């Protein structure tokens, strides 16, 4: 039922790599002010491998905290090892997120009815909504529509994050969900394209930078005016792009540090952006009338 | 300095999934009894994904303590955090480990720069035998030749397990090191070739059901000769196959369990080998006079 724009946010740091607390709560009432639908706390973008157990739950109860109410919090909880998924999950409920995101197990590539399994472990030991989350490229394994498909009948399970990028196997699996779940695009470049096509909304890196734009692109686009979803997203269309030259979050770590928003910090073995991207990056963010 | 046939051994597991510790220790037994030359603790096909820090440090510790000398035990200490990487590392140290098995950052893609600065904050921080460990199929980041070459410069990194089962650029990667670190494959139907091409063993699947035949095959490779390394890869060529029917270690773990040697236990989100899969691997092993 969460709807709309979706900030994958980043866990600001000291450039000690400790936790940047301060910034960390600026960062969410300036998203709740400028039209951010819900964050998805402690997620890839959020550094969640880097992040210990403590650090996990401290950065989800402090989200949920500042956030007061105003939006949904989803908590990034996922693991590849499904004994840790649910404990993870488990924290997630008590702490009063509204729901997880759980990335398939990655490294270990599970077989589908291991992935069917694993989230089916985790949906009858947690009564917390639960939205899947499949990025092949990072994983190893690809969670297949069929499988998603079955998954949605199990109770708890009411969503999935599709980060392929592949507009025409989305459609296939909205289409093949007729409703029973709801469907994330995971891919800002095509975000809108999904959303016209049935999408709830846009778990984004994007958004990080550009939470009013891209709260405005997943209103148009849900409401399936076409023309708006095009011009509104083109603006911010190479945004989606040079976010990505190196991996997600370095980019749009540094992008928020050049908007003066969040210190250097960032754990290996993720680094700063390299030094060549750093002009590039800051064109960009002035083409887009960001800084 | 560590040569020939190195298991990569499967953690024994009960019914419920706890670490079956007798099986283990009579497969350490026997692979010392069969020639196996080095046993790899925790390691992927361990499912170090799916053992609690106390179990991996208990599977060490008892493969240690079983092993007494007469192998080198290599303990895998990968992590996809550079702080885990570093305690699971000094762990294994202080249990007496001659090497570690890193396998690179799996899920967060860091950049070429993120891996060389990762490994080299291990080997600064551990005075212990690093062994690199790439497998871009699972791990969604290929540490490129470059790197591994830059890597081998580093005091305390020794080698890297090649799992690319591509032996043009694992012979690139031994001509460009010319001996600076060891090249391990990590890919059982290609290794013959790699070794008499200069790899200095085979960190193998396959070792753990035919340790014996593996021991011979790694010895002709490495003594360069060509046609025995060819002749007694062929009589276990087609377990190189079937034993990744599924994702490793499912298919490995129910040929023991065919043999006689484990009982079924196996962690979600892995599960028990597919049915489908069983009758052809009972004919693979009782073609190559395991069973």
């Amino acid at each position: 039922t969460i709807q709309g724009s979706i900030v994958a946010i980043v866990t600001p740091m000291l450039k000690d790599g400790g936790v940047d607390w301060k910034s960390l709560e600026k960062l969410v009432e300036w998203h709740i002010e400028q039209g951010t639908n819900s964050i998805v706390a402690v997620g890839t973008t959020g550094e969640a491998s880097t992040l210990s157990m403590e650090e996990h739950t401290q950065v989800i109860k402090e989200i949920i905290r500042v956030a007061n109410k105003r939006i949904p919090i989803i908590a990034g909880t996922g693991a590849n090892s499904t004994r840790e998924a649910i404990e993870l999950t488990k924290a997630a409920k008590d702490l009063g997120a509204d729901a997880a995101l759980l990335v398939t197990p990655y490294y270990n590539k599970p077989t589908q009815e291991g992935l069917y399994q694993h989230y089916k472990a985790i949906a009858e030991a947690v009564e917390l909504p639960l939205i899947l989350y499949n990025v092949p490229g990072r994983t190893g394994v690809d969670l297949s529509n069929d499988t998603a498909v079955r998954l949605a009948e199990i109770p708890n399970i009411v969503g999935i994050k599709d980060a392929t990028g592949d507009v025409p196997r989305g459609k296939a699996l909205i289409d093949a969900l007729n409703g029973k779940m709801a469907v994330y695009s995971g891919d800002d470049e095509t975000a809108w394209e999904l959303m016209l096509l049935g999408a709830d909304g846009n778990i984004s890196v994007t958004a990080n930078i550009a939470p009013k734009a891209m709260s405005e692109v997943c209103a148009v686009a849900i409401a399936k005016d076409e023309q708006q979803a095009k011009t509104l997203n083109n603006k911010i269309a190479n945004l989606h792009n040079i976010l990505f030259c190196e991996s997600n979050p370095i980019p749009v770590k540094w992008a928020l540090h050049e908007m003066g928003l969040i210190d250097t910090g960032i754990r290996l073995p993720l680094t700063p952006l390299a030094e060549q991207y750093r002009e590039p990056l800051r064109n960009a963010l002035k083409d887009a009338g960001i800084i």
